[PDB]
């Protein structure tokens, strides 16, 4: 974006070339500088700006293409005063503070805000904490000094988001005192001393001295956000049987299919070709005729649920994960057989885009070639290669040695089973992967096929026998991996060409010393020997071993490394024994697969999976509506609220049930996105729902109220103080009294107390079939004033004619055009109305203060013209007039005394039958976005309301609780508990404490060896602290037991302890050669031994917890060169946070790729990360990951 | 002068103008000084 400061220097350089001087010889006045647009910069191309002067005037403007972008005065200083840059009197006198923000810290918190500023843009050498002193960089450029000075302005503001200049009052440039101020420091490079006053709103640096800025809040809404990839970490066992037994349409096509296998109907395929088979004839059928029939010639066989089952399900994924894992290079070359027909190549590039750094060179091969002629683009927009092999002829040198072998053979027609293996296996590189699709003969799903698909051999030589198969692959050399079995008998062999036996090298990995590592950095060093090492962990079940061989496989050696591990969660379990001469492990020496992880009875290795998209919902009792997405209607969805932990006993508080809810502009505003959640007053969390503003419903003791709150009026509960309330009168149902008290109070407020209405007078109030409008209007006629009213169309006046009688036919205008200012102005002689009441915008506000009389009155109830500053003439005032600026909101933030009189008016015009309920349209708490859109279309009289619970008869209900609903369940913490963030001084750390107050702890401890040492950590602190947050530093370090301990104790104190959260991180990178068992004990102590001394404590003393996290890293699991102790470390506190899930307590283990603010895969946004920590924390696995792809 | 003295209110405050200059020619008038709740007064004597 083209900075305000630009505009300014090129405004100042065009009246510097009109007047005939330069720009360091003209001191310069910009007052009333407006910004109506921000110019962006094209990559390519230019942008053209033209800035014309008026001399006369003293007026300038710059636009863009013929619309206007800046507009103000400017005017040459015609005797500066040096006194103008003193620095003024500073808002606190003595900060006695050393710490200060030095330059990169300053950038950290705008990054965080959302300014990414580059160098030329960072002149702020240091600040001060409160951010209201500090020393700027001088480059001889004035753009970036005054973009500086803005920046130091916005650096000390508590509103979180991106706020951008809009309005300046006054700007004075002297280039002289300029000159004078600069002074140069120990470099070369000159400085200027800033000092930005809050209370007088002035930043002076220097020769420049602004006065009256003023920021309006940015959308912040970025299109292409990141979208990071989601996954599940989980152990697959190697074997598994009855894949697809939870799921229900395929067990419901099973019954509908076999049961007219019986005795020789849906939308499915196969179904239909059953069926079209059976029709023909019941008895002797024909071979061909059931062959052959219209709807089945497409190969729409691989489309039925049934031969797709394993293909859709986790396991294909575990199968082609396993295959990638056991690659000696770090490229794929898999080549697919009767390609045509299988149709894999729809779907294996799909599950392989993951793997940020993989590579693959995939080919589909095929027996002819109009075969797979169809579908070319499909091929050609992924990365795959034409094929002409036949099974049974040997494989094309072309092809060559694949790594994988991808068949499908359901669907597909294999020539004979013996000599197409045969062929395989010879076109299979040494040590490669063979994966097959078949289906097993004798199964009842085999024995359907068999009786149909009679009539081609080819295909019916494909169902074989389980035994079968298995034994033809002992017949091919060819070793058995894993299997992958439905329940009706479609199973995925994936087999392995074995490499030649080699004698192996075994090395226990269990010493708690780390002396290993010097044993292996012995033998690794060997590169001349190719034998493989079999790092082993027997011992222990938390043992890192897992993350090591990931890191180690891409150091150099590592295609030598393999890992056994024998982790068993359950106590009970027997552990197998892997000497040497015992079975297991020259069984695993033969499988030859690198992760060999044996958990309860079965041996496996860990792999990914994509987490479920769905949102998780729980149900509740209190829940808010939200806009998921700003600006999109369709977004709006229930939510978990913060009222959870909230107690409806306290006075103060009186926690009331919602019945019903109603809706205003300003909800229609702030959900469509017009309107910014900056913009309503008050102190608000950046993730917070700000919709709705009353409701109706039962007190905690069952009594009828209706209420009314500065925000979150919309949800199954609210927080709301006894001065708010009302009483339902015993003639008013519920749904009526949630019309009342928004409009009612508003205008009672905006006449009887600004205005002081009196009988008798004249009154023109805008837009009265509105809710205000309706309520004006039957406040004066109570006392018995003559009002003209505005209405748009003509069966709103229908209405108000019906619902007023009094109102005559010569009291109605027109609201749409600018015409009511001729019938006012007819009617009352010329002499104008005594009061009004007006919500227009700007040309009809211009010609509602037109109609005023003498000792007129000129309510405002917009904020269009307010918020843009539009200009009034005060001519108008020549004539006593008095102008209102009415916002009822300032009650909620202060001025209860004052709130009382409103209240007080209120409950008498309920007790006198002048408040009178508008009426409505309810809309059923389900269908809330419906109520949304119908309130957005305009055409609503009265007020839309939701109803979240539906009344009862009964007067008093004793138990008025909410009924339970479901919605999406967000993260929120008791108040009374303790946190504890391990290491949370660190970048991470002080993000997730911020964001955890958003949630509502209260109580934190933040654990780190050195202290406060930075700046940016002593400001952060201190602002906690000032909010009511008992923020502490313990020093504790979590490696010893002992220290633990006392942590945990001094976390007490505040409170019972709620959530441990471990960020504690020491790393030592380095490749195994450099590496040495110090290092590795550094590095796992804070993380593998704080981990194991925290849930140890926790199990003892900590009966409360619900949050242990762990901050894992994608170096574990995916691995990374250089970062083999990290990935140990990490690996062994994902084992001690699965050994804690399975005993029914909290645990939970998060990697991420890498953060960016503050391995293949770009550094993530922290707000992403904080959205995918609340998602994880939602979910109920053990291990989950988050990274984003290049 | 006048644009001055504006700057100095607070919320819930009042102006009175008993200055007939700045009205006579008809000079501008920021609205955005009554987002804060401020009252507008043009006090004239001779009206009674
Ligand atoms: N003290 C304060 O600061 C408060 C401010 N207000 C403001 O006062 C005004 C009155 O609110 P209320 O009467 O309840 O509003 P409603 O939406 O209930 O009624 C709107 C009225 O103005 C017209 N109107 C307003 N917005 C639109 C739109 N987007 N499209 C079409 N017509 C529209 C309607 O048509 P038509 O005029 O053509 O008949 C109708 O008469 C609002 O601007 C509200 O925000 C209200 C309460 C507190
Ligand atoms: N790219 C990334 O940012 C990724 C990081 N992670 C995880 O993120 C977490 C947070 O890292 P981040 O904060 O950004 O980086 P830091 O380097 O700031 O993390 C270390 C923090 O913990 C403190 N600390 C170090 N040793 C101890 C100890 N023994 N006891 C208590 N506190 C200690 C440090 O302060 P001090 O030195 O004074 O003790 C520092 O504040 C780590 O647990 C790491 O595993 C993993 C995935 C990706």
């Amino acid at each position: 974006l083209f900075p305000a400061t630009g505009y300014l220097s090129i405004v100042w350089k065009t009246l510097a070339r009109a007047l005939g001087l330069g720009v360091e010889q003209l001191p310069v006045v910009f007052e009333d500088v407006v910004l109506h647009q921000a110019t962006i910069l094209p990559k390519t191309g230019t942008v053209s700006l033209e800035v014309r002067l008026l001399e006369a005037s003293r007026a300038f403007e710059v636009s863009e293409n013929g619309n206007l972008v800046v507009s103000g005065k400017v005017y040459q200083w015609d005797d500066p005063d040096p006194r103008l840059f003193d620095h003024p009197e500073s808002p606190t006198p003595n900060p006695t503070e050393p710490l200060f923000l030095a330059q990169a810290e300053v950038y950290k918190e705008l990054r965080l805000r959302g300014y990414d500023y580059g160098p030329h843009f960072q002149g702020i050498l240091e600040a001060s904490l409160e951010g209201d002193s500090g020393r700027l960089l001088w480059k001889d450029n004035w753009v970036s000094f005054m973009d500086t000075m803005l920046q130091m302005s916005i650096l000390g503001s508590a509103k979180h988001g991106l706020y951008l200049p809009t309005r300046v009052t006054a700007i004075h440039i002297d280039p002289a005192t300029h000159r004078q101020k600069l002074y140069t420091l120990q470099d070369k490079a000159q400085v200027a001393d800033v000092v930005v006053s809050r209370w007088l709103r002035v930043t002076v640096a220097g020769g420049v001295h602004i006065s009256g800025l003023h920021t309006e809040s940015a959308p912040r809404r970025q299109q292409e956000q990141q979208v990071p990839i989601l996954e599940k970490f989980c152990f697959t066992p190697h074997t598994e049987e009855g894949c697809l037994s939870e799921r229900a349409a395929l067990q419901e096509e099973l019954q509908l299919c076999k049961g007219l296998v019986q005795a020789l109907p849906s939308q499915q395929e196969l179904p239909r070709l059953l069926s079209a088979a059976c029709r023909l004839q019941l008895n002797g059928n024909l071979q061909l005729e059931l062959a052959q029939v219209l709807a089945q010639e497409r190969p729409k066989l691989p489309e039925d649920p049934l031969l797709s089952g394993l293909l859709d399900s986790p396991a294909l994924k575990a199968c082609l994960d396993t295959a990638v894992e056991n690659m000696p290079s770090l490229k794929m070359k898999v080549v697919e057989v009767l390609a045509g027909h299988g149709h894999l190549y729809s779907r294996i590039p799909g599950l392989l885009s993951p793997h940020p750094l993989l590579q693959l060179s995939y080919t589909a091969t095929d027996r002819h070639p109009q075969a797979l002629e169809a579908a070319q683009a499909e091929l050609q927009q992924h990365d795959v290669a034409q094929g002409q092999w036949d099974p049974a002829d040997p494989a094309p040198s072309a092809l060559g040695s694949a790594d994988l072998l991808v068949c499908n053979c359901a669907v597909a027609a294999l020539g004979d089973p013996a000599s197409a293996l045969s062929n395989m296996v010879a076109a299979l590189r040494e040590g490669g992967f063979l994966l097959l699709h078949t289906l097993l003969r004798g199964h009842p799903l085999g024995d359907i096929v068999a009786f149909l698909t009679s009539t081609e051999p080819q295909y019916g030589q494909g169902i074989l026998s389980q035994d079968a198969w298995e034994s033809l692959f002992s017949r091919v050399s060819l070793r058995l991996v894993g299997l992958k079995k439905s329940f009706y008998g479609s199973t995925l062999f994936l087999c392995r060409r074995p490499t030649p036996q080699d004698s192996p090298i075994f090395l226990p990995v269990d010493d708690t010393s780390f002396r290993w590592v010097e044993s292996l950095k012995g033998i690794l060093a060997d590169e001349d020997s190719s034998r493989p090492v079999w790092l082993k962990a027997i011992n222990c079940a938390t043992s890192g071993v897992v993350g090591l061989v990931n890191c180690l496989r891409r150091e150099p050696g590592g295609n030598r490394l393999r890992c056994v591990l024998l982790s068993n969660l359950s106590s009970t379990s027997h552990v197998p024994e892997v000497d040497p001469g015992s079975a297991e492990l020259q069984k695993v020496l033969q499988g030859d697969l690198v992760m060999n992880v044996y958990r309860d009875g079965a041996w496996g290795a860990f792999r990914h999976f994509l987490l479920e998209e769905d949102k998780p919902e729980e149900p509740t009792a209190h829940a808010f509506v939200s806009t998921l997405t700003r600006g999109d209607l369709s977004s709006i969805r229930w939510v978990c609220s913060s009222l959870r932990h909230a107690q409806p006993t306290c006075p103060g508080a009186q926690l009331c049930t919602v019945y019903y809810a109603s809706l205003n502009f300003r909800d229609i505003m702030l959900a469509t996105g017009k309107l910014s959640p900056d913009a309503i007053p008050g102190k608000w969390t950046s993730q917070d729902s700000l919709l709705g503003m009353e409701f109706s419903g039962r007190d905690a003791s069952g009594k009828r109220v209706m209420g009314l709150v500065p925000a979150k009026g919309l949800a199954t509960s609210v927080l709301l103080s006894p001065d708010f309330l009302w009483d339902v009168p015993s003639n008013w149902t519920l749904e009526e009294a949630a019309s009342v008290p928004v409009v009612y109070s508003t205008a009672y407020y905006a006449l009887v107390v600004r205005g002081r209405v009196r009988p008798g007078e004249t009154l023109l109030i805008h837009s009265g079939s509105g809710g205000v409008g309706q309520a004006a209007i039957a406040i004066a006629l109570s006392l018995g004033c003559r009002v003209f009213t505005t209405v748009g169309s003509a069966e709103k006046r229908a209405y108000l004619q019906a619902r007023f009688p009094q109102l005559d036919s010569t009291s109605f205008a027109n609201s749409r055009d600018t015409s009511f200012e001729q019938h006012v102005l007819w009617h009352t002689g010329g002499k104008g109305v005594d009061l009004v009441l007006n919500s227009l915008a700007e040309e009809k506000l211009q010609a509602s203060v037109r109609c005023l009389a003498t000792h007129g009155r000129f309510l405002e109830i917009g904020k269009f013209d307010l918020s843009q500053n539009h200009p009034l003439g005060m001519a108008i005032f020549l004539k006593n007039v008095t102008f209102h600026g009415v916002l009822l909101d300032a009650f909620f933030n202060e001025s209860s005394a004052d709130w009382r009189e409103v209240w007080a008016l209120v409950q008498a015009g309920i007790r006198d039958g002048v408040v009178r309920p508008l009426k409505c349209t309810v809309f059923h708490g389900a269908q809330v976005e419906d109520a949304f859109r119908y309130m957005a279309q305009g055409k609503h009289i009265g007020k839309v309301v939701v109803q979240v619970l539906a009344e009862e008869p009964e007067a008093v209900l004793k138990g008025a609780k909410p009924k339970l609903m479901s919605a999406i369940s967000k993260t929120f913490c008791p108040a009374h508990k303790s946190y504890i963030i391990a290491g949370g001084l660190g970048g991470f750390g002080l993000e997730l404490a911020q964001w955890l107050i958003q949630r509502g702890v209260q109580k934190l401890v933040l654990t780190s060896r050195s202290g406060i040492r930075t700046g940016y950590q002593a400001k952060q602190v201190r602002r906690w602290r000032r909010q009511g947050v008992q923020v502490q530093v313990s020093t504790s370090n979590i490696s010893s037991l002992e220290g633990a301990r006392g942590l945990i104790a001094e976390a007490a104190q505040l409170g019972p302890v709620g959530g441990v959260f471990n960020l504690a991180v020491v790393l030592r990178d380095g490749l195994l050669e450099n590496q040495t068992p110090e290092f590795f004990q550094d590095v796992c102590k804070p993380k593998y031994s704080g981990t194991l001394n925290l849930d140890r404590v926790t199990r003892e003393a900590c009966p409360e917890l619900d949050y242990f996290v762990v901050f894992s890293s994608v170096s574990c699991g995916r691995g990374n060169a250089g970062q083999s102790n990290y990935g140990f470390a990490n690996s062994a506190m994902e084992r001690i946070c699965e050994k804690r899930r399975h005993e029914g307590l909290p645990g939970l283990a998060v990697q991420w790729g890498a953060i960016g603010d503050v391995s293949g895969t770009l550094p993530q946004r922290m707000a992403s990360c904080l959205e995918v920590l609340d998602l994880f924390l939602n979910q109920p696995h053990m291990v989950l990951s988050s990274f984003v792809l290049a």
